[PDB]
């Protein structure tokens, strides 16, 4: 069996970034979907250590919190950068992509309806740090930090493509975001994982407002 | 000092990475900033994401008040002696910087009228570390495995705070109550929180605790 197991709702939400790293890495795990109602049971809930999921398992190593198992597979699979400052960075990285994340979250969860307008207009000045990362790194041409591809480039590829479908083109203000995009799009095990049925076939988000 | 620490005069997000730096015996300089210095405009639109703590290790620059964590306890061994204690000091980080946000948000948007509901609730929001230290040598010791890691100081910081906001919160808590009392002894960190650039500094921005 895979050394891997991923238990969450049936929904991309804080898992399709680790998917996606695990598909590109050529990685086997396996799916324990919960769905609403076994989680209204409450069982579960109350065996999460902070009543949540996603919950992740690499053999007897139970973690909980989607950004400690993006470093804990960055780690062990040898994408946190090549030296103490290239990890720093990324780390640097995926904590912006966290807090726009958090406030993407918050806006589908709380004011959808009567804060969309409002978000989509500020959303260029929050995506303007990710376009001045990438033009001092090669030019824009690689990955967000360094020139191999980390952890954070899976979660800012995620939150890129899940704005696109919130504000379609607001990358269009963003020529080396956009062209980074295509590129990591490209990659082609992360392609076919994107096309098929096991992610395009599962919402965004629990609520189902995207 | 190959260190530079920027933010307000304030312990805010510092508090944590200062307990640390004070505990390890490193020397750091503090760069202050004052609300009519940030509200000038230029240091912050020279800021990655707009917003301090800044610092700067040599020729390093950091944003990011958990990478700043993180990097320090990469570079001075504090984040578990290998890749499953590394995960669980993660998971433990992480878990503190989720209620330091529903902290945070109390402070700034809802202090008069939400913290009576959100003291109510604390007692669930600290029960997991109570629980991760009954399972680390029945809480005896640090957080995560043998050694202090840089969680352990967020964690401490996190739990400080709310003694101040609700006396007596830890009273429940035999473990969590335990790690607090001597991990504020160990030497160093006893005496840097009895400075008065700890003591003096205010917690939040808006004199609200
Ligand atoms: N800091 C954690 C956050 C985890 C988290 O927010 N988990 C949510 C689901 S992600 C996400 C979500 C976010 C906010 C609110 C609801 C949900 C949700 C609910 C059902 C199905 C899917 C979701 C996701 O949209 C959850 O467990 N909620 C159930 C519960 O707390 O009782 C992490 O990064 O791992
Ligand atoms: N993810 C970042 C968050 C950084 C952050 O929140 N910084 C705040 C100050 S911390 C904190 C704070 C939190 C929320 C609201 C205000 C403040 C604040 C304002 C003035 C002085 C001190 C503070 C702190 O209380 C800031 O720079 N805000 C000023 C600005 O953007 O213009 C981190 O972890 O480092």
């Amino acid at each position: 069996m895979p050394p891997y197991t991923v238990v969450y709702f049936p929904v991309r939400g804080r898992c399709a970034a680790l998917r996606m790293l695990l598909a590109d890495q050529g990685q086997s795990w396996k799916e324990e979907v919960v769905t609403v109602e076994t989680w209204q049971e409450g069982s579960l809930k109350a065996s999460c250590l902070y009543g949540q999921l996603p919950k992740f398992q690499d053999g007897d190593l139970t973690l909980y919190q989607s950004n400690t198992i993006l470093r804990h597979l960055g780690r062990t699979l040898g994408l946190y950068g090549k030296d103490q400052q290239e990890a720093a960075l990324v780390d640097m990285v995926n904590d912006g992509v966290e807090d726009l994340r958090c406030k993407y979250v918050s806006l589908i969860y709380t004011n959808y309806e009567a804060g969309k307008d409002d978000y989509v207009k500020a959303l260029p000045g929050q995506l303007k740090p990710f376009e001045t990362l990438l033009s001092q790194n090669q030019g824009g041409k690689t990955f967000i930090v360094g020139d191999q591809i980390s952890f954070a480039d899976y979660n800012l590829l995620d939150l890129l493509l899940i704005h696109e479908v919130l504000a379609p083109g607001c990358l269009d203000a963003f020529p080396l975001l956009s062209a980074y995009v295509g590129r990591l799009s490209a990659r082609p095990k992360l392609k076919a994982f994107l096309a098929s049925p096991e992610y395009v076939n599962l919402p965004i988000n629990g609520n189902g407002k995207q």
